[PDB]
């Protein structure tokens, strides 16, 4: 069996490298240093994060970034491929600041591949990039390409895939070519942009990295899970978007693909991914947060589950009232509504009063405090066995996390999902993954395997009958129909013999 990848992300701020240090962590939080030789091989990918596309539509550095500092801090990273020759130090174009509808770059993103000279120029300053500073890949973060952007946006993937390509040629890299990635939406509402195109836009990546987390946060009304595995009935449900997509589908097809509503989980991304067709399992990686999200003003009854509350939504968080008890990172970065696993686990171990409580529906823990109304959503390494189990069985390609600062001092989260998935004594096959919600859409990529009696030409099929043909079974939408199985629009494809 092919090792899961593990990417981690690696974030730091232009005033972090202009200011670098490795002795002070209130000006460095989390530097290379950090990252110890067995962590180093624990990882598969590292993704430095964030460079940018700039008004000349190309790929760069923040402009007041210290370049001395930036290779500097680029050559630590990749000096640790001496504990790991599988490891790679991709950088990530993008991210939600540079990158969002509004954010302060957008426009650079639209016309970079817009027209065919864009994206060439665009692709090649990728692979400049990626040679000038040591990295081993590409990672593109735009959250999100719409409309006639994504037709760009794949012509863009094809052609640094070709470069990347000729670079691993160039190189003899071909025991570790360069790779391509991208972050994906992970939930119905941003993947519903180019979920029509995902078999291309799929095609050019090593992986396509879901977004598999921020399922909850501050925009919603009720508090909910932000990477629940599985749905809870109990909790919030919602529309699915998917089926409004441009996709040519019958009515009955549409249906049998996307539930409506829905509960928005992790397993849900994985199979709007897998039933499209030419979207392999091995290239979705998904994605899981070592941060929680922190609500306030919520009510009882219920672990501060699916309640209302009165977190602020705005950015930058718009006062001083650091209300998430015990989180100092909170003060620090100003802001109550997200705390590190590091963090938590402080919070939690502390005298500041929150439970930790466990939904065994959604395989995901949270903290309730409930003398002040607050509620917390992330991921801990008993989370982390669900998802690794549900990885393996679902020939995921692995697991992918934001980030790496975030992890505890051991290293535990990490530790973990390398366990999960490589530990010789490790062993899952008893861990019951419950009766949380499963989605249950089928599209043309994942049949399921059925059978059913040869079709007969000359009989009469009620409605619902199920017939085998030419490789797949077929259902009747109506009766009584006697046309041969995908000759005309009374047959559905509904599995694969
Ligand atoms: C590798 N790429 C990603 O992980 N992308 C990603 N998570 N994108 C969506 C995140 C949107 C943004 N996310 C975070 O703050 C993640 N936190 N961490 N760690 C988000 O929640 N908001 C948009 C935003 C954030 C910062 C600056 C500008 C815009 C809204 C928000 C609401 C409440 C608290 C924090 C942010």
């Amino acid at each position: 069996s092919t090792r899961k990848a593990v990417i981690g992300y690696y974030f730091i701020p232009t005033n972090q490298i202009n200011n670098y240090t490795e002795t002070d962590t209130s000006v460095v939080p989390f530097p290379v240093s950090n990252i110890t030789p067995a962590k180093a091989k624990q990882l598969t990918h590292i993704n430095f994060s964030f460079l940018d596309i700039n008004s000349n539509l190309e790929c760069a550095w923040d402009p007041a970034t210290n370049d001395a500092k930036a290779r500097d801090v680029v050559n630590r990273l990749t000096a640790l491929k001496a504990h790991n020759p599988s490891l790679r130090i991709m950088f990530s174009i993008g991210g939600w600041y540079y990158s969002n509808d509004l954010g302060v770059s957008h426009a650079n993103y639209v016309n970079a591949v817009k027209t065919p000279a864009a994206r060439t120029k665009f692709a090649q300053s990728c692979v400049r990039i990626m040679k000038d500073y040591g990295f081993d890949g590409v990672d593109i973060d735009w959250e999100y390409p719409q409309a006639a952007e994504v037709d760009g946006f794949i012509a863009a993937l094809q052609e640094i895939r070709t470069l990347l390509n000729q670079q691993t040629i160039a190189d003899g890299r071909q025991a570790l070519p360069y790779q391509l990635t991208i972050a994906g939406a992970g939930g119905a509402f941003f993947l519903s942009r180019y979920y029509s195109k995902l078999a291309q836009i799929v095609a050019p990546l090593d992986y396509i990295n879901l977004m598999t987390y921020d399922l909850a946060g501050p925009w919603e009304k009720i508090t909910n899970h932000q990477a629940a595995l599985f749905g809870d009935a109990a909790g919030p449900t919602f529309y699915n978007a998917l089926r409004e997509a441009n996709l040519g589908w019958s009515w009955e097809e549409l249906t049998r693909a996307f539930p409506s509503p829905f509960s928005l989980t992790v397993d849900a991304a994985v199979q709007q991914h897998l039933m499209m067709e030419g979207v392999p399992s091995a290239k979705i990686v998904m994605g899981v947060p070592f941060y929680g999200r922190a609500f306030k003003g919520v009510s009882g009854g219920n672990g501060g589950q699916y309640s209302s509350h009165s977190t602020p939504g705005e950015d930058p968080y718009p006062n001083a009232d650091y209300w998430l008890v015990g989180c100092d990172e909170c003060v620090r970065d100003k802001d109550p509504r997200i705390a590190s696993y590091r963090q938590l686990e402080q919070m939690l171990q502390g005298n500041y009063g929150y439970q930790r409580l466990w939904n065994d529906k959604t395989k995901t823990p949270y903290l309730y405090h409930a003398q002040n109304g607050l509620f917390v959503t992330y991921d801990d390494a008993e989370s982390f066995k669900y998802k690794a189990k549900y990885i393996k069985q679902q020939q995921l390609g692995g697991v992918m996390f934001w980030h790496l600062g975030q992890d505890n001092r051991n290293g535990d989260l990490l530790a973990a999902l390398d366990r999960y998935f490589n530990a010789a004594d490790y062993d899952d096959s008893q861990l019951d993954m419950g009766t949380g919600l499963r989605y249950t859409g089928v599209g043309p990529g994942n049949l399921p395997i059925m059978t059913a009696p040869a079709y007969v030409p000359g009989t009469t099929y009620a409605q619902g009958a199920l017939v085998s043909y030419q490789g797949y079974v077929w259902q009747t939408k109506w009766g009584y129909i006697t046309s041969a199985p995908g000759s005309d629009s009374a047959w559905l494809k509904v599995g694969r013999l």
